[PDB]
């Protein structure tokens, strides 16, 4: 399935170069232009566990998640993620614990050392 096909046939987009934050575009979006440090970013996602289960979905919500670029107020494999993405793309990113929750885990549904799959959607991105 997706997360499989993204554990092998996804692109390391880690300055690192060491696999933890793995992407493949699955629609272009428009131009050329990403957004920027500090921009107000707006994306729809779902996010699944690796034994399967969804364990977060913004479309289930009827609202888009909102954060600003670059700042740490997301798993360091979004601010990376996202970054990389044009308006309008959809993207599916497999991340590792390192850039994500860590041997923390977040509660109530993200175990210890997880690597997570997400879907996201890059809607829109605005300077303040
Ligand atoms: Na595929
Ligand atoms: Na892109």
């Amino acid at each position: 399935g997706a997360p499989a096909t993204v554990t092998e046939q996804g692109e390391d987009i880690t300055s690192k170069k060491d696999r933890g934050v793995l992407k493949i575009v699955k629609r272009v979006g428009n131009g050329e232009e990403t957004p920027m440090i500090g921009d107000k970013v707006y994306v729809h996602y779902k996010g699944k566990l690796s034994n399967g289960k969804k364990f977060d979905s913004s479309h289930d919500r009827n609202e888009p998640f909102v954060f600003s670029l670059g700042k740490g107020q997301v798993i360091k494999a979004w601010d990376i993620g996202v970054a990389t993405m044009k308006k309008g793309e959809i993207c599916h990113l497999l991340c590792k614990p390192e850039y994500a929750y860590g041997s923390a885990g977040s509660l109530p549904k993200i175990p210890s050392n997880a690597t997570l799959f997400f879907e996201i959607e890059l809607l829109d991105f605005k300077g303040e």
